[PDB]
């Protein structure tokens, strides 16, 4: 199948805005142009998408359980907070590969928890925007 | 620069050999020449290497930080326990990226704790073998 | 008085729709249904809401706390995570019933923690769909 | 089938003795009055007990396990503390319903833990002696 | 008032027997001697009893209740693991002062936890045979 | 500068409507005309708001961010569970002064952690509406 | 000297009865008749006892403590949760070995807690009813 | 009433004496000029004592719960460390306002916790001198 | 021997000056008099001191090792935090009875933990102004 | 089949060597011997083999996982701290039987835990050198 | 410089006075002694200073820190619980030894916690008196 | 006696080889080369040994236990995880000094534990290299 889901959670829409020595330099309508193009180049189609509402998140899930798609979540902060989102991954019958742009390991340790990573196919973090096109990979080969 | 050390703990030698149910199917021979083939489309130089005894592989990071080469690591058990493996890694200056097979995160307690994640570049876990090949992918964009 | 009021949280506009192995069978609409008919049955009025959205949960509390009606509230995730919920139900004067559909203490550690218990008048847990039945039955005999 | 069994812990036969602030009012003999009635509008028969010692407890569940009868058990105390009792209630093929009157949720945190609610089909807690005609119903509903 | 209830738990019953090097020399049957001279010099009277069956230990908690008797209580290995003495003893609306023979602070960290502290009205550890006694001058005082 | 953002999350709105014995008489209506008046005396705007979606709160803080303003936040329930708030204040350049109305460390344990407190400038809590027009003064004269 | 003492504690009169895909097959009558048979082998004589009744396994092992007799003990749900058996055990002057049929590390958390342990000669799980055949010999060769 | 007690406890009287990167620039003395012209706009009379004594901090308590005078305490170390302070305290009946001139939230987590907090009016750490300023603020308005 | 040490520690000097709803009435000149009649009746002499300066208290302690006299010890709030104070008492030959006027078992978790209770002979709490009148009979009689 | 490993791990081949109060007398030599004579009357050929190195334990559990044979293993400090042992020892498809000389419980706490047991067939501690013979027993019986 | 500080906390001044099986024969003033001529022989000037009151500690610690002076120090049980040691010393920019007599991690837990370590440059313990004498050749190298 | 051993584990041939900001400058060569000069000067022999292999370290140890001679060990990592290393070093009956050229105490929490402080005769840690010259200085005066 084409299509994967990425889905973006609270304050993912802030990449590139604060100093570019941290998270700066790639916008988040960058980020979606990267991820597009490499889906492209595997033969995927990427549907991109980013919200600070978890009810928006929650949504986009549930139709990705609908439709049997795979989905590549980053979700922010609700990362280490939701059971609600983790209820709803848990529907997905497609694989879900979590991905976090910094090394969720390397700062505060409340980070080191996931509610995701424990339903989630597998997990990528700290490797940059690089690893949003590295799940992609994975799926195009799987 | 094209030389990448790709190191794997103990038991990883074990790769397919139990019941093609598990971790079955790929052997470690098999995971080498992947690995080889893979990073030599993408320009690199894989030198894979597996060990049973942290000695051994304690001498093999030694290398890598005299050389400054970058590592992609899979420290097995030794993951979860060897503050001695951390020390050795915290003196790599080019990239440390973590990989596991499995999905740490999906199994017993224990093995959500990591004591090289917060001292390596990023990590990818339960992409199965294909996270070796995603890893190289990374160093070699970066 | 006639008014009950029951609330849904995240996720429970799911029911039935999944593999009926599971939470499958009866949907929200026919659960809706349910709760009326066995409402009138009891002579009350059932006023039935479900919702993925903090917010829209906490409007729904609010009014509930402004009539001084009684509240059946199955939170989903958010049991187990706000303390928003918590403190917007804290106001209400009449009977909380915390429902949950599923034994929220046969499965992981985190689901047997409710923001919600301390506060509800009482909590119905396993008992199915049945148990916002039973719910309704208590505030019809109190 | 008809039968169903209730089971009574340690200090369930002191209802209604102390001051009618409290857990007073209703004695353990009317609660059993109160049962025995809605089971027969409900078309069971229900068999009441109680015991202060858990060794006679261990041997009702018993018996219930080997006639593979449902049980309602209020385990008092032992609710928190007892393994056997678990360890017995394990056994049972037919439902088991935990209840108790007081919420268990709104006291000391000890009383938030209970060996038996993993195992039982539901609980129900904090609706006064109502909790076991809702039981009741349950039952007959299943 | 002159009746107190001195109510000894489990293994209490074995003062005296192993070798007098440890809670050895003075018997049960000495001590209720002990007690009973103590309790008319103060012009008390003491029923003292002993059980290592708990539900024993709750009747007689339950007379003392039904009474307003107070209660001089060494619940043995009860202390630390029983929640049914405590329901039981939270009923007295006489003082209860918890006794105990040795210094539960001074030997492993499971016995510095007592279920009957927090409701007591006070406590006396480590002053050997002599603490009943104490205790019995304190009800006689108040 | 002139501006500062008073920023009040989950259930804010709710001052005064619940019985004037707790949070009661002053309602949100007014505590927006003293925050006004006393920043008006002060030389400065407020720029009050209030939400209980935690998006909102975020889109608030992020422009916040953006025009380099301060912020004065009472994020309610928010203060306790949630770090994607965190990860917007953390974006803040200006100061963020944490306001709770009721004193958090004086009820439940929970209420005793914030996200937020370690990224704040400050922490005002248990001084009522008055610790807004403290946080006011406190920015007035930086 | 020829006398054991095997005592068997809560639900242990149940082996056999529930489906023998689990702890069935070997009933306590066939335990204890093979119990008798190894122990007359080893030229020892084996007393074997099992109660529900904390109280009467506190007088078996007092008894034993008079007797200086050794005594293999399986306390059951006791061996997780009494104080009071721990206290009676440390009385013992000769061998105690504590047993138990399953393997209590494989299990519940819970179960890996055992307050006889510590006290005991020695621990044998997880090999079955085999396991108090091992006792036997223990005590047999010292 | 005029009266108000600042009072500051062990290392206050360091202030302004380290290098002028930290706690640097006002001094002990300065900070008592500056809170005394503060008091005399509020229509206040401030005595401010400073103490590495924690007996003589205790006076100082003593004296002010013996006057009921309103009390501003900054106890340094033994805010997170003495339950004398605290006892003393709770005898307080005229408010306490808890200050720290640091965010005791941003540095280890030892001194998140407070002794005094609960049983403070409120609390103001992070905001500098000014926020003993602040605490007099709230007193002229109460 | 005559001679007994009484030592208060800090707060003791405040008994009976707040509202005698509270540890009111009896004022510390009070409870001397009363401990010391009460010595004279047993054929003891008691020397009570009381400090709120913990140096004083470990002299006095000092003093008691070196004469080898016994110690009745409220050591008020340094009985939950200070080890130099254990260190001091560690010394002492004779008996050491800590006592405490009110259950410090029935209020805060930080009471029901001391430093000096495993070192103490025993223990005396909840018994009021008498605990004292207790420990001085407890030396009398050994 | 006749074949059964017995693999001692690190300091096992100290025995016998420190001062004979302790796991003194019975040499690794001569446990050997005792091995192979009981393994001889029981019909088993048992091979027994010790090492400090954890990578040579590692090869002779993959060994015994290659060929399915039985594994009797006591390994030593490794048994509290070892997953790589573990993972090792999951693979095995014939029994494995923990065991241990000393009582592990009746030590220090870490002790109590070990990466074994949970995957372990069964567990023998505190039974000395005997235990490994019993594991053979219950080897030699099943 | 020649000048170092010896600063000794709470009883210390008892070393010598109790039972020459301990901490015995080497009197304070022997210390001093000692160390005073160590230092001569050194190159040093050793001012030792001893109390019992944590106020006396700190100003001998602020006058270091006012004078840049290095300081070895033994605080006794404070260095277990005082915070405003700790403070006080991490002003001091001369190194800071931190020295014990005892070996604090072979006591209890409580002992193996010191608030000064994290700040000191480093830690003797256990080496008895003679730990002094090798701070005082560590500074005169450095 | 002449003899001491210096120990080394794991990382420890790492000395002087990363950015002379850190353990920089001094070799473990030079390390070896300053141990043997202090050591002639203070009349002993140093044998001073570093190995990455723990089975080399246990094999070192067990020849001082052989020989009673005292040891200087540096354990490295293996000092925070190694169980094993901790029996080895138990069986040494002469002194055992634990030294850290770092502050263990001043990094992350896990390496404030150490398996073998608590059988160490002492500790020294923070003094880098000088420490082990220290150490060898107490074994020459004891
Ligand atoms: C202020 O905007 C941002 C954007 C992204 C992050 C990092 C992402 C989060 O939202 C964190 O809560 C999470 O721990 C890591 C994160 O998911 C990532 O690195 O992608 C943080 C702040
Ligand atoms: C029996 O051989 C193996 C081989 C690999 C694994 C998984 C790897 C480990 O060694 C685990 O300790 C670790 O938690 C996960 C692992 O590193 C992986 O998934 O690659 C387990 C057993
Ligand atoms: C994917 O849709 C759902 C719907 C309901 C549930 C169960 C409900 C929850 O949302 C859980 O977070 C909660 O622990 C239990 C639950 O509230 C219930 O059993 O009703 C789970 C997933
Ligand atoms: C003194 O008699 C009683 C009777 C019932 C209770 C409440 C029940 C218990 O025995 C408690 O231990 C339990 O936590 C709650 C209880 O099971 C109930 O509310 O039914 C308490 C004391
Ligand atoms: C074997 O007989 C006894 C008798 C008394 C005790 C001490 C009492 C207990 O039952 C303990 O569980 C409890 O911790 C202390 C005790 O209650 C006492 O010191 O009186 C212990 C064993
Ligand atoms: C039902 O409406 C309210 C409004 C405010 C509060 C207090 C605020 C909260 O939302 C709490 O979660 C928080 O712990 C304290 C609080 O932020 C405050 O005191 O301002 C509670 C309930
Ligand atoms: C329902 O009857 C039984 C009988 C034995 C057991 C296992 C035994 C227990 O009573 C458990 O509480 C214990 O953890 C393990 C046990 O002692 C054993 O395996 O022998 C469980 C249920
Ligand atoms: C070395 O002198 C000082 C002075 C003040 C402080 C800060 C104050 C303390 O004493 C700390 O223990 C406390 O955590 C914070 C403090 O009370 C404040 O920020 O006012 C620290 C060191
Ligand atoms: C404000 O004066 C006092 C006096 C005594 C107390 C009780 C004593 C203390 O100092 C407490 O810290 C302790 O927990 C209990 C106490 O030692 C007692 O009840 O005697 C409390 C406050
Ligand atoms: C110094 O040589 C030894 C040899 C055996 C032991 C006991 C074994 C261990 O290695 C311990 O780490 C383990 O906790 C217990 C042990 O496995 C046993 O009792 O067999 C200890 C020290
Ligand atoms: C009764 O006099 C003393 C003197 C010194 C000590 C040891 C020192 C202490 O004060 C302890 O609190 C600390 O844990 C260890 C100590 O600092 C040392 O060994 O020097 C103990 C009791
Ligand atoms: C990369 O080489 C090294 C060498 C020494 C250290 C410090 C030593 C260790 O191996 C640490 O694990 C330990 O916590 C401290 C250490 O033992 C020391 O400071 O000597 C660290 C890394």
């Amino acid at each position: 199948e084409l299509i994967v889901n990425v889905i973006n959670g609270p304050n993912l829409g802030r990449l590139g805005r604060r100093e570019p020595a941290v998270y700066g330099g790639t916008t988040h309508d960058e980020l979606v142009a990267l991820i597009e193009r490499e889906a492209a180049e595997l033969g995927l189609k990427a549907v991109v998408r980013q919200s600070d509402s978890e009810a928006q998140l929650l949504d986009w899930i549930h139709q990705a359980a609908d439709a049997a798609e795979p989905v590549i979540l980053n979700a922010g902060g609700l990362t280490h907070t939701s059971v609600a989102l983790r209820d709803a991954c848990a529907e997905l019958s497609a694989p879900l590969i979590e991905v976090h742009i910094s090394n969720v390991h390397a700062r505060e340790e409340f980070r080191r928890h996931s509610y995701l990573s424990p339903i989630a196919t597998g997990v990528i973090v700290g490797l940059g925007i690089q690893g949003y096109l590295l799940a992609l990979r994975y799926l195009a080969e799987h």
